[PDB]
């Protein structure tokens, strides 16, 4: 099959190389720290001695390092060896850095595809993998078959920063939800309730994750019907959360933050509308 | 069946009275603003004239208004009639306000039950109905059958404010999650991405065990990072820098950042994100 190069042998990089090898790709690997490829070489991987030698061994080069600052530090020595090849940046960073990488890649004659892995390494090489991809459509189709070895490719568009945008946007949701759960856990924990007793209920407050698409209809329509629950009614509930958190001894930074956003919308005349109307103030720094 | 009184005929109050009427309970209803009981009265409801007659008409009095100050203003005239009866307060408020109501009820000779409706009005009367209850166990056992008309009773304990604490905490999670989703929708929208195209992916990330898994790290006090708070914080930095460049407000993600920085300054950057609970506490 097509030869592929994985630059960076961390937890994810090692999984990526393994998935390429399992699909029959002659995989050339390289890492700054030696002693992490023993399992890959036993499966067929060729350990390269130089980044430039690794970049020159395959038509497709996948780089999976911590940030782009590292990606640019590793690949500058081989910046020209990227000649005529495609760089698949599966490093997670900002949309701006993905666009600067693309321009940097074009400067050195290389094609560029920006990717974002949305699963842990164990799920690479399996149908559970969700990898976003953005950049020139032709380049994706030309290498879609090779990238299938990693899992579920999902082309988003031509803008190199799209994949990163989806990435930071989905991590924005995940960590913000994370913080709310931990705050709720602490609040009930102030009265001795084990988190194991609150967790089955915290699963029910979300029931089917339908709200995602119900509110998306409002956002896309720009119409936030405040029928039933209004933003001002919801804001009253936040006040109860803040005063309960204060009374119970828990920090009230996060709930006050959500309260500030609600007030901003109410100050913009959305008091009557739904909570989804808070997006109107979220779009204004 | 047992007679029941419903004080407050807003969307929820009318749903509660209808659920009692369906279960065969003789239901007396009453509300400050007239003209909302026609459907209930056609199904058997008895519209009381005064709140003191309504309170006096039933052994079980269910009050469901906007807040605690409203219940205290609308029952203050009939505080004497409450003696010997049971006030089941389904009005959502703070745990402290729940403990105060129980005391006020006791001073007037009434048993008190604090409740928290976690479902919308349409779900009342249905198996999906989730209503938390707290207060003395005996009073709840005396009226479990009558309260079953409203749906899934979940008796939490004896503390009158316990049901309200579960209430605020689940709402803390719900609204915080809502805020994060809107911010993520705004972030993808800065590049024209329709919220309807993002919703399917937002679901895939949520794939529901993260609640129970962290509950054990929180119960054990052991936050093993392998993902560590230090790395997670660097991604939250990317969210802020990206949002600022994309023209999106950074207040909310920065609030999340301040929380991870607090736990890091406490010596948890090598623990899990779950360890944030320690600074929350
Ligand atoms: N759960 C996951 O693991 C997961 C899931 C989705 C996405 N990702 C993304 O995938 C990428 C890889 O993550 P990871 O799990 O492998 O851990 P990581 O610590 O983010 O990256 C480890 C890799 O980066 C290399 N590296 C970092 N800084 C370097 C530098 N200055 N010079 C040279 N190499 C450098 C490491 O080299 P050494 O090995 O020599 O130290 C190693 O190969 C990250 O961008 C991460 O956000 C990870
Ligand atoms: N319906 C829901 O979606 C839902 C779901 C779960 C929990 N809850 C909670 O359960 C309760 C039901 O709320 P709701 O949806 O019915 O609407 P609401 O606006 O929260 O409650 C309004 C009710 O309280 C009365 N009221 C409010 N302020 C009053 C005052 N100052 N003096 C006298 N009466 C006053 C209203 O009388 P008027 O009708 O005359 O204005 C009406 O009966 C609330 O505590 C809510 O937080 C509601």
């Amino acid at each position: 099959n097509t030869p592929v190069t994985v630059i960076g042998l961390g937890p994810m990089g090692r999984a990526l190389a393994g998935a390429f090898l399992a699909a029959g790709h002659p995989t050339t690997v390289w890492n700054r720290t030696p002693g992490k490829a023993d399992a890959l070489v036993a499966r067929g991987a060729v350990r390269a001695a130089t980044v430039a030698e690794a970049v020159a061994a395959s038509p497709l080069v996948v780089v999976c390092v911590t940030d782009y600052d590292a990606m640019r530090a590793i690949l500058e020595p081989a910046a020209d060896a990227l000649a005529g090849r495609v760089l698949v940046n599966l490093t997670s960073d900002t949309p701006e850095r993905a666009r600067e990488a693309a321009a940097w890649a074009a400067e050195h004659g290389a094609d560029y595809l920006d990717g974002a892995i949305m699963v842990p390494p164990p799920m690479i090489g399996t149908p559970e993998a969700l990898i976003f991809y953005s950049g020139p459509r032709e380049v994706f189709e030309a290498h879609r078959a090779t990238l299938a070895a990693l899992g579920g490719s999902t082309y988003l568009g031509e803008d190199p920063g799209l994949a990163a945008l989806y990435d930071v946007a989905l991590l924005d949701l995940f960590w913000t939800t994370m913080s709310g759960y931990l705050h709720a856990a602490a609040l009930v924990g102030s009265e001795g309730v084990p988190a194991a007793e609150f967790a089955p209920f915290a699963t029910a407050i979300f029931d089917s994750l339908s709200f995602l698409e119900e509110m998306a209809e409002q956002i896309d329509a720009g119409e936030y019907p405040g029928d039933e629950s209004t933003l001002a009614m919801n804001a009253a509930g936040i006040d109860h959360i803040i005063h309960a958190s204060r009374a119970q001894g828990i920090d009230t930074a996060l709930p006050e933050a959500v309260k500030a956003l609600a007030e901003r919308a109410i100050a913009a005349g959305h008091g009557e509308d739904s909570f989804t109307s808070v997006i109107e103030v979220l779009r204004k720094p």
